[PDB]
């Protein structure tokens, strides 16, 4: 998270890392068993740490739990990133208490002008700002054609931009997976983006509320 602030610790409580021994990527708490990312994050294995504040210290309210599961949206495509959704079964059901609760689906998808919540642990490219404290960032979700006159072609139906055209503020590498949260629910999952928080190329997330057939189906029935 580049020109963000640090958030209110557990203010974030879905917010999840995806560790290999290090923290890679973010991804979102849906339910006891389930973590939401990025089709792009995937790795056959991780271990999913649900109430982290810093990262890099014991706080007492962490859970490390591995992944029982990894599935990639059946049409995701690494070419154009595009369908960049991934579903973690846990192998086993997270504790919710004060630290730990899960994010909402969306039932509607949330229109051009929208401000959203997005948070990570990803490069912020500051002195002042510790990538290892939880950031987050105040970011209004644009309009399809703002998005592709930034991306001539390469915004699909399953895509939405966010943030500002001016550059200065945007979600980066680190940050993919994580949550993009609107009027409390899920409306997308970091991405991609050219740089981070370079004029003109905001960044790219992935659309969650064309989704939730697939995800409760998903969930659900298996
Ligand atoms: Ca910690």
């Amino acid at each position: 998270i580049v020109g963000g602030y640090e958030c209110k610790a557990y203010s974030q409580a879905h917010q999840v890392s995806l560790n290999s021994g290090y923290h890679f990527c973010g991804g979102s708490l849906v339910n006891e068993n389930w973590v939401v990312s990025a089709a792009h994050c995937y790795k056959s294995r991780v271990e999913v740490r649900l109430g982290e504040h810093n990262i890099k210290v014991t706080e007492g309210s962490e859970q490390f739990i591995s992944s029982s599961r990894v599935i990639r949206h059946p049409n995701y495509s690494s070419y154009n990133i595009d369908n960049d959704i991934m579903l973690i079964k846990l192998s086993k059901p997270a504790t919710l208490n004060t630290y730990v609760q899960p994010v909402a689906l969306p039932t509607s998808c949330a229109p051009a002008g929208t401000m959203c919540t997005v948070s990570g642990w990803g490069n912020t490219m500051s002195s002042t700002a510790d990538s290892d404290k939880l950031q987050c960032l105040n970011i209004p979700i644009l309009s399809y054609s703002d998005c592709n006159d930034s991306y001539p072609g390469m915004i699909t139906n399953a895509m939405f931009c966010a943030g500002y055209l001016e550059g200065g503020k945007d979600s980066c590498q680190g940050d993919s997976g994580g949550p993009v949260v609107c009027n409390g629910e899920l409306q997308g999952v970091v991405s991609w983006g050219y740089g981070c928080a370079e004029p003109g190329n905001p960044g790219v997330y992935a659309k969650v509320c064309i989704f939730s057939d697939w995800l409760t189906s998903t969930m659900a029935s298996y």
